[PDB]
């Protein structure tokens, strides 16, 4: 089997992205954040706080006849950016473009963090990073790559995700027509439960590459590309009026400013990140300060690959016995 759905950024930043998920019998459509750095399929629901729930679209599992409360079990997961969720958990049918599995944990929130209730676009989360990260307890629970994973015609999912536009999560297939040139494969290590991979190296705009090794995850559901001080210094310094504010919390830049293209290693390859794809708008409405898109790692522990990098890239997830990521140009 595969599957293929369309994913569409939530703002005109590209602060995230949602992609359509059936839950059911019938069929309540939620628009999830597929992440590849979280292991937890959870959704607003009819057991939401009320006070907690602000436009999302919510599950009722007293609607499906395929839902099924897993007796005793209970979530609950902090998010790298301070936000959390709770609740408990039902099985049931759960549908990602065509591809469907029976039986997927289906974790109902029963309280959100005020970040999740005032975005009301984002309806749940569809976790992609290893089943060994999901917070089920008593018994742990799989994610929907790894129950459909047997039944794929290869055991793989794809993110395309665009630059203000919208693009797609493949499972089961690559689509050789969605990317430029070949794809390079570089190893994972699944020890913390993420795509933990190792570039091996970087150049700012038009400047020589660097070589060095850089261990960072990649992860749909982080916006931004955090990577050490050193590298994110030797960026921003490319940049004239650029500097690191303490009360913004990260580096800002003048929103005149055109910034240089980033380009990260993969292997012998190299995946370019155009200068737009680093400016995230205005610090406040009206400001002349703007967000950028670099940021350091240095007070996270781990350099992450979000989607500023990530939607540079065509992007293989390869869950074979020993996994892999590949990335090629688009």
């Amino acid at each position: 089997s595969t599957g293929s759905a369309t994913t569409t950024p939530i703002d005109s930043l590209d602060d995230a992205y949602i992609t359509p998920v059936q839950i059911g019998t019938p069929a309540q459509t939620l628009n999830l954040d597929f992440d590849t750095g979280s292991s937890d399929l959870w959704v607003f629901s009819s057991e939401t706080t009320a006070s907690e729930v602000d436009g999302q679209t919510i599950y009722t599992p007293s609607k499906s006849t395929t839902a099924k409360l897993l007796s005793g079990a209970t979530w609950s997961i902090s998010y790298g950016d301070g936000s959390s969720s709770s609740g408990d958990v039902y099985t049931d049918t759960v549908s990602v473009g065509g591809l469907t599995v029976t039986g997927q944990a289906v974790e109902s929130a029963k309280k959100v963090s005020s970040s999740f209730t005032e975005d009301s676009t984002i309806d749940g989360l569809l976790g992609l990073a290893f089943s060994t990260l999901n917070t089920v307890s008593p018994t742990q629970q799989k994610t929907f790559f790894d129950n459909a994973k047997a039944s794929l015609d290869s055991p793989v999912f794809t993110a395309d995700l665009g630059y203000h536009a919208p693009g797609t999560y493949n499972f089961g297939f690559i689509d050789t027509t969605a990317y430029t040139g070949s794809i390079t494969y570089t190893a994972v290590s699944t020890k913390q439960g993420f795509w933990e991979w190792t570039s091996t190296g970087y150049a700012v705009g038009s400047g020589t590459f660097k070589s060095t090794s850089i261990d960072g995850i990649a992860d749909t559901g982080t916006t931004l590309l955090y990577l050490p001080a050193t590298v994110v210094s030797a960026y921003w310094a490319q940049v004239s009026g650029a500097k690191s504010s303490s009360s913004v919390g990260g580096y800002v830049f003048p929103c005149s400013a055109t910034l240089p293209s980033f380009t990260f290693g993969v292997g012998s390859a190299r995946i370019v990140i155009p200068g737009d794809y680093i400016d995230f708008g205005p610090i406040s409405t009206g400001s002349s300060s703007c967000f950028g898109g670099i940021q350091s790692s240095a007070g996270i522990g781990i350099n992450i690959f979000g989607d500023v990098a990530l939607k540079a890239a065509f992007v293989v997830f390869n869950g074979a016995t020993t996994p892999t990521l590949g990335f090629a140009s688009k």
